[PDB]
Order: structure tokens, then C-alpha cells, then sequence
């Protein structure tokens, strides 16, 4: 029993970091990276079952080539990510949603405001974020990959939603 999920959003919102935190338990400050993967994975327990979650980073690519389309193909859940400190990343969300729906249909999706550890100097107000989440009909999480807040919860919610 495997579940494929795509992580979707503008550059530098924390997508690859989110995947690395969830699958490996690590957060790297320096970002000095070397090797390419198409997905990471990890086992999760849901409704007394051993689910294999495979997380693909769609890397902010707006026009989908054959590789990008393969990233989206067979996606069973979607994480839409914006950054606390990047207003354009928040504004791009409704467009990203349309691209995801056009590509794969109406799969379980969550909206994530990442970098919430930096909330004291946020580019976006909670009321705006909740307002967008309501408009798009999406459960909203405020997340810190850096501090491991509301990362596991997002993927668990989506996995449960798919297996309901
Ligand atoms: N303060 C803070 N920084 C973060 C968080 N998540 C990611 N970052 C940083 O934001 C930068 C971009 O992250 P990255 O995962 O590469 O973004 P991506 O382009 O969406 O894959 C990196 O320097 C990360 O360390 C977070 O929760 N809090
Ligand atoms: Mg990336």
C-alpha cells in the first residue's frame, strides 16, 4: 500500500527541506547539496496499516516538461507550500492549485505556510492565509520545517484522507 504525494510551490519556500525533514528527520542549514533524487520515501502507520509514502518535489516548474509531468503522474495527494517571508509565493498559490487540478484532478490537497518560526516578521497575515484556504477549500497548516512543527501532521492528514 503506497501513496504518492507531490510538493508544489514557488522556489525557496521549503519544499525539498520539508521532504527531507519528514523522510530523514534532518534539517540542513547550509543547503550545500550535491546529489539528485526524484523522491524520498518512508513508512507510515495508518488505520493499522504499513503505508509507503513517496514524496516528489515538483521544484517550482511552471511549464511542465516530460520529467515534471512524470513527477505529477499518479499523484494521490498534494502539498501546496508558500513561505512566511515571501509574498509572491503566497499569491502564486491559487494558480498552482489550478495547475495541479488540470494535471491530476481533485486529489486531497493541503495548504502549508512554511517558515512559521519567522512569523514575528511575516509577509502574510494569518487572516489572509485562512481566507485563501477557505476560498480554495483546503485544510491549512502553519509549518516550521526548521523546528519540526506541523510537518508530520500534514502528511498524516493527507494519507488518512486518501485511505478514507
Ligand atoms: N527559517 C526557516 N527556514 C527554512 C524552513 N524551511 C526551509 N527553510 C530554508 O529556506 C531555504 C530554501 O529551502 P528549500 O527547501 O531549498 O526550498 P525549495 O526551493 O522549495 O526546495 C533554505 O535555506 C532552507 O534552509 C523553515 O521552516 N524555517
Ligand atoms: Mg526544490
Amino acid at each position: 500500500v503506497a501513496i504518492k504525494m507531490v510538493v508544489v510551490g514557488n522556489g525557496a519556500v521549503g519544499k525539498s527541506s520539508m521532504i527531507q525533514r519528514y523522510c530523514k528527520g534532518i534539517f540542513t542549514k547550509d543547503y550545500k547539496k550535491t546529489i539528485g533524487v526524484d523522491f524520498l520515501e518512508r513508512q507510515i502507520q495508518v488505520n493499522d496499516e504499513d503505508v509507503r509514502l513517496m514524496l516528489w518535489d515538483t521544484a517550482g516548474q511552471e511549464e511542465f516538461d516530460a520529467i515534471t509531468k512524470a513527477y505529477y503522474r499518479g499523484a494521490q495527494a498534494c502539498v501546496l507550500v508558500f513561505s512566511t517571508t515571501d509574498r509572491e509565493s503566497f499569491e502564486a498559490i491559487s494558480s498552482w492549485r489550478e495547475k495541479v487540478v488540470a494535471e491530476v484532478g481533485d486529489i486531497p490537497t493541503a495548504l502549508v505556510q512554511n517558515k512559521i518560526d519567522l512569523l514575528d516578521d511575516s509577509c502574510i497575515k494569518n487572516e489572509e492565509a485562512e481566507g485563501l484556504a477557505k476560498r480554495l477549500k483546503l485544510r491549512f497548516y502553519r509549518t516550521s520545517v526548521k523546528e519540526d512543527l506541523n510537518v508530520s501532521e500534514v502528511f498524516k492528514y493527507l494519507a488518512e484522507k486518501h485511505l478514507q
